């Protein structure tokens, strides 16, 4: 099993020097870095390749994030967004091909964070989105990358809230290229049984976020580790497990994510990396063949 | 330990005909019914005697849940949204004690739900809250209520996310009519121990809520509440337990809760009782004596 | 699913007024009272009669539990000490039969208690066990009663004391009326993953004891309760659940189940009654298929 | 937060030579090895300085568990053996001072393992015991040593089977050198709360030993390790951790931990240290600093 961590547990907005983490995360002996999307759009080829010779120089595997914005859209009602948005997608697949990047995750259905204040079209959003989602897919598949179709907690989006809901999605969807990705922060919200929400997703989970309850690094809190281990084992989990900590205040990330106490606890740069280290001993440890 | 629901886990809008559920709640044998505020300030004197008779001649007792509206925020940096809400809460006090009322709950420190685009400043709010809460506690006492401040995941407000937060915040308010309340809904998401969490509350403790991980009624979810029973007998807690599940998609209700799926599995009136029931029967069972 | 408890949570020895317990179980709301074999080879044609039309009546169903003696050892290297077993279990049966019951669970395949202090031949004892439980599990099949063998923890037996050994002893008698039982109690002690023991039993599993971890009713110990009815329902579990529960010192059951404290806490009959009530109440709840 | 192992979770009989053990648990990183004592009354004074030398030399600090043979039995109603057995821990505590040890602990109270076809007298063993603690506590202030008495489950002693049991006996001995001893393995059959025992225990834990459920190495099975590291925090544990895992059949070992099949999965010494080091990885970042 490979194991990564997102960049954004050491910054404050959605996006960095990816080098410095790739270099960062290689010597605490991560396999995978996690980055942003948003930045790579603004990257030449002369960037992308470097960026790509930097991973291979310090045996780091790229997954991507991204959280859509309202004009990246692939659900919206309005065609113009659904078009503006394909084409966003196809660009951004392509620079993932560029970068060798096989595997992109998020609220990539819909958009994130979400405008609750607007009135909510459930079953309209879900048909127009598995349609769009189907079409992207194709170039996915052209691309080599994975779509991971994230579940997330109902604050941050009502189209997909459960394991179940993303076996539907994506069964409807049905395309090889389009999996669906679980977060145990968000399955601690939403989910009657983790280790369930693992089996129901079965032969679909193309990516696993970890963190705990409240977002900290995996091992001190209350998520039931052993049970996801138990459970990924049952279903014969070839794929990634990527912790997503976020436990500092501040920037468009403590924003985004509503870090509005030092969950850190005063952690500087080595404490944070001292952390994510032994969160990484403690995930392969605990998650890997049972 | 007295046990009480919500009136709202039966409805899908912020008000209803309170009589009719404090005689179903009487007949499934809880001790509480906890009612929303709303309706409150606009009941006739003679409203007011009819629910308070309702209540006595099944014997039932009364609580009351409030999320405040904008112009109730008492942490507002606008004097006059801080005088209105001031004036709001000093008449719903008084009348909370002509309806034999001893007990109200929410983010009464601030307002839900809360518009989060708008820019956030915390020791700002915090700091007025603090103050204008001090001043409706003179109130309260005199009106008998104890006014408890509701700790809320990261999603729902930035002010009171953890136990040791609203013990800060109360222990700063500095008066005996001002309690902590918990959720084991919000607790799930913000603490790092939820035994923990309790024990921090500890005296301060003045009201607690239950609900699964995904606001189902206790019993068949992930809440731990064996140590729920544990802390309650630690801390020697003196205070009464209301579920508040949340199952039903549709209206306000639906939409502020976020159900954005049928969680009921398309549970009727009757079935809704019969897993009140055995919740109640459960939720006496596991979190008394320990 | 059909609930039950063994009579000797009130008793303290291996026999009672059987029809007294059958009163109070029915009278409790349980389906099953499981009764000890010891008394049933003294019982006259009528004694059976009476104490079947009693059970049916009070629509109570009997399950049997058997602590084989040294004497009835179907392991034993002495050819004298499996006949006289063999021939024991065959009369046994035959009063089943004219009792009405369809169930008989305890270390079938050995004794209980067991002397530890002689030399252990687990292979040898393995063997010779499986070859005289396929012939008396002919006996029992031409009855109509399940030979279910219980997995013990190491303490009580070194034959079986996980799922996965019951499986494979199961699997070599090669008999469809020979079953594995799983007991919350022993599972606690010798098993990985508790929801594991119970898929790895699968279509094996044909009855389940609970208790505590330290044989208290089920409920406010710390058993995993939820996780125990999502693995019965996975493995969509047809047969019954009795509780075990031990509390009381003193006589052969206090010294045989090592109860060295007051475990009840003072509890007189009327208590035990109702802790008994309030874990059937539980049990119904938490265990129903999910 | 000092972490040891003992030495026998590599060996099957009760002695082996420690300073093997010494060298190979420097290296994977202890700060403590466990040894048997045993063996340590057959030492000459120069085999005890070539010990602590070799203790001293690789930075290890040695800790001794004791199972008492019945003739050592503090609780005996036979005043010879109770004699014998003041004799016996009066030379053995003598050897510990030179051995630079300063912690022994096990059934010290008892004998272990016991007969238990005997007939038990619980009150009498529990005043004579009480009695004999207190004169051998004088011998133990005076070595500098802490005189650990291990709580044990139902079936290895009838005196001491929950940490309230523990506290009742050392408060009744009333010896600042006489310490409650709680074990995982032993907790996990006897208590209502693992937290709640350590909590319990508070001031009178002079030592834990770990393992999961069924005594493999911690981390990977259904000891609530998070739990115990807040509980320890709670009661600001002074002492350190020994991890006793039995994973190996054969030999004395194998039959008085009665490990009836091959809970090691065919590991070799290899394997062994490996599994080790990944616990104490674990056990350093799961329990500390809550
Ligand atoms: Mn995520
Ligand atoms: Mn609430
Ligand atoms: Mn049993
Ligand atoms: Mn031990």
């Amino acid at each position: 099993m490979k194991h990564g961590i997102y960049y954004a547990y050491w910054e404050q907005e959605w996006e960095a020097d990816y080098k410095y983490y790739i270099e960062k995360v290689a010597k605490l002996g991560f396999d995978i870095l996690e980055i942003a999307a948003s930045p790579l759009p603004f990257y030449s080829d002369i960037q992308i390749n470097e960026l790509k010779a930097c991973a291979h120089g310090n045996g780091i595997t790229l997954t991507v994030g991204h959280g859509p914005s309202a004009e990246q859209n692939l659900s919206s009602p309005d065609p113009d967004i659904r078009k503006n948005a394909k084409a966003f997608y196809t660009d951004l697949l392509k620079r993932l091909y560029k970068l060798d990047v096989h595997l992109i995750g998020g609220a990539l259905y819909s958009y994130w964070p979400i405008d609750y204040t607007k009135t909510i079209d459930k079953k309209g959003d879900w048909e127009r989105s598995v349609e769009s989602v189907r079409e992207v897919a194709k170039v996915a598949e052209a691309c080599g990358v994975d779509f991971c179709l994230e579940v997330l907690n109902r604050f941050e989006n009502y189209l997909i809230n459960t394991a179940q809901e993303g076996v539907d999605f994506v069964k409807q969807v049905d395309h090889n290229n389009v999996k669906v990705m679980l977060d145990t922060f968000h399955m601690n919200i939403e989910e009657d049984s983790i280790g369930g929400a693992i089996r129901t997703a079965g032969s679909y989970l193309g990516h696993l976020h970890t963190g705990e309850c409240n977002r900290k690094v995996p091992g001190r809190g209350r998520i039931p580790w052993v049970e996801i281990g138990e459970a990924l084992a049952d279903i014969g989990y070839n794929g990634s497990v990527v912790m997503e900590p976020f436990v500092r205040m501040g920037g468009t990330v403590g924003s985004n994510i509503k870090v509005w106490r030092d969950i850190s606890n005063g952690a500087d740069e080595k404490m944070l990396d001292r952390e994510a280290q032994a969160a990484l001993d403690f995930s392969r440890y605990v998650l890997e063949c049972h």
